[PDB]
């Protein structure tokens, strides 16, 4: 058989959810196309303490950006999983969600049916939380039962290794003294605070719970669910007509290099990730006709914001050294703008407010005018209001024991304003795309990252944590003296950042009139039966780690797809 009801392109975090849910109807056939293969036995993947091992290996796509001209000019890797399970197989396993009001903004933008209350049941539907044991509670693990699922495919919990220790106790106390409270659960729509966050972990087996272990392997003997692993989707092909486009199927390349077709009777769902789904649309003739014709593609749908509105965060690290060994829980802190900036908040806010229209005008040029000034101003206003009025967190700060006397912190500004893009460089599906996130394009983006770095320096010096810490080692005071200007902080951050690997927005869910690529049922404009369901569709960044929200989005999409089939 090479004809199926649905073809899901990309057996990753989001694609496996859609394939799982659509195959619950035994009369519906579902084909998954995945470029990689199983990592059920890959020790870099299964190890619950293995984050980083897979970097640069054969299961890391290692996509490369262009030289980042606003960030001191180097290329950056954008990592992504090439595996059944996608990027959930190589990620840091943290499970945190979003601010309620920031999901509500999706409807404010024009996406009917996308609010926190609409998404919440789908976060619960995805999740099977293992409650913390008494020793884990003593370590600071907590949850709110009303906002965690107990029955879903994705196991979430805390390491059996979790123990209370000097470092996490001191951090808890130090943040409390700085006015940032310990919160029991960051996944109930209000994320501000200090928390011992849960992970995507099977606590029983002590193994990473990736999307394939959650949504594929326990279901793999469904006779209506088919997998073509080691298989790359090149492009969609269409029914005749030159009318709203009807996808007939997907053109594929097998491991032996042979090009063939598989056919879809109902819909093609594209879940190849934010750095591939827009490329697959372009190769199919759906995108900016000038780019398509330059690259020898016949345009089928004039939708020039395919690949535009790319938004990513950037990550920096700091470190300190204890007088002696440091231990305890890994902690996350989600500070607001006023937590980070204290007395300077009002002037930071006023500078930011004064730059929004300038940011918008600069971003218009990034898409050569396929986003309008007024639309970018409205988008940037919504983001500004979340930061300033709703006080959503502006940073994620991770602290954990780094081994021996080391304390490591990793941090990122959550809501930079820079937008960039991704586009094909050829019609050859193997050619590397031109990927440009435009890191540090706007003043707020580097100024907030510097505020965050300074805040971490201050926390390490604050009581009672300061009684445990002998010195800051990264950057340290030789590199960045106590009185260093913001410019010196920004320069160091630019020299040392990486992508945070949270790209969104390249097939953004917005009304077509304001630049969207998909409607509120994730259907690509100009097509009858093509959807994108993965990070590409998020119209803005979120505060937490992506998988929780991608699973919830894919769960919700699955219900929308089923409703449309009835
Ligand atoms: C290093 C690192 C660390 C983190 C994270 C990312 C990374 C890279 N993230 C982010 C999160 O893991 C990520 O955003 C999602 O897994 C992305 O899910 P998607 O479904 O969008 O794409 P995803 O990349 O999962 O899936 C796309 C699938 O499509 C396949 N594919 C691509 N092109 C194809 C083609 N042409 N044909 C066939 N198949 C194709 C890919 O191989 C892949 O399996 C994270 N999140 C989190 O919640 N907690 C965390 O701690 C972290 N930490
Ligand atoms: O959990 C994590 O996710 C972050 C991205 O979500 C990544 O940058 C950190 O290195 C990692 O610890």
């Amino acid at each position: 058989t090479t004809t199926y009801d649905y073809i899901v392109v990309g057996g990753g975090t989001s694609g496996l959810v859609v394939a799982n849910r659509l195959s619950e109807n035994p009369d519906v056939s579902v084909l998954l196309l995945e470029a990689g293969a199983s990592v059920f036995n890959n020790p870099d993947v299964t190890n619950a303490n293995g984050y980083g091992l897979a970097f640069g290996s054969a299961i890391d796509w290692q996509y490369q950006s262009i030289n980042q001209s606003y960030a001191g000019g180097k290329q950056q890797v954008l990592r992504a999983g090439k595996a059944l399970g996608g990027t959930s197989t190589i990620n840091g396993m943290a499970y945190t969600r979003a601010e309620d009001v920031q999901i509500d903004v999706w409807q404010k933008l024009g996406n009917e049916g996308w609010t926190w209350k609409d998404l919440l049941p789908y976060y619960l539907k995805s999740e099977n939380l293992t409650a913390p044991t008494s020793s884990q509670v003593a370590a600071g693990a907590a949850y709110n039962p009303a906002v965690n699922g107990k029955e879903g495919p994705l196991k979430v919990g805390w390491s059996g290794s979790l123990a209370s220790g000097n470092l996490s106790v001191a951090l808890n106390r130090t943040f409390q003294a700085a006015g940032v409270p310990w919160v029991e659960d960051v996944n109930g729509g209000k994320m501000r605070g200090f928390n011992i966050y849960p992970s995507t972990l099977d606590v029983d087996l002590n193994v990473r719970e990736d999307a394939a272990r959650a949504y594929y392997f326990p279901y793999d003997d469904r006779k209506n669910l088919h997998l073509l692993e080691n298989t790359t989707a090149n492009r969609l092909f269409w029914k005749n007509g030159s009318e709203e486009a009807i996808a007939d199927g997907v053109e594929i390349t097998s491991a032996d290099g042979k090009v063939t077709r598989v056919h879809a009777k109902k819909e093609v769902i594209i879940s190849a990730g934010a750095l591939r789904s827009p490329l697959i649309l372009e190769l199919s003739g759906v995108g900016n006709p000038t780019i398509l014709k330059k690259n020898n593609i016949t345009p089928r749908v004039d939708l020039p914001t395919v690949g535009e509105n790319l938004q990513d965060q950037f990550n920096n690290g700091m470190a300190g050294e204890g007088y002696g060994v440091l231990a305890g829980a890994s902690t996350v802190t989600y500070p607001s703008i006023s937590d980070v900036f204290g007395n300077e908040t009002d002037s930071i806010v006023a500078s930011l407010r004064s730059q929004l229209s300038d940011y918008a005008a600069a971003t218009v040029k990034v898409s050569n005018g396929h986003m309008k000034q007024e639309d970018l101003e409205r988008l940037y206003q919504l983001q500004f209001d979340l930061i300033v009025k709703d006080k959503v967190p502006i940073a994620e700060i991770l602290f954990h024991p780094g081994g021996g006397n080391a304390v490591s912190s990793e941090f990122w500004g959550l809501l930079p304003f820079a937008r960039g893009n991704i586009h094909i460089s050829s019609n050859d599906p193997t050619a590397p795309a031109a990927i440009n996130p435009n890191y540090f394009m706007f003043e707020w983006d580097g100024k907030s990252q510097a505020g965050i770095a300074k805040y971490i320096r201050k926390i390490l010096r604050s009581a009672p944590l300061n009684k445990l810490i002998a010195k800051e080692t990264k950057p340290g005071l030789s590199e960045i003296p106590a009185t260093a200007a913001d410019e010196k902080w920004v320069e160091w951050l630019k020299a040392n950042y990486r992508s945070n690997f949270h790209p969104v927005g390249t097939a953004a869910m917005m009304p077509r009139s304001i630049g969207g690529v998909v409607d509120n049922r994730l259907r690509v404009y100009g097509t009858s039966n093509v959807r994108v369901v993965d990070a590409s569709v998020l119209p803005f960044q979120v505060c937490g780690h992506l998988v929780s929200t991608l699973y919830a989005v894919a769960e919700r999409a699955s219900d929308l797809i089923k409703e449309d089939a009835k």
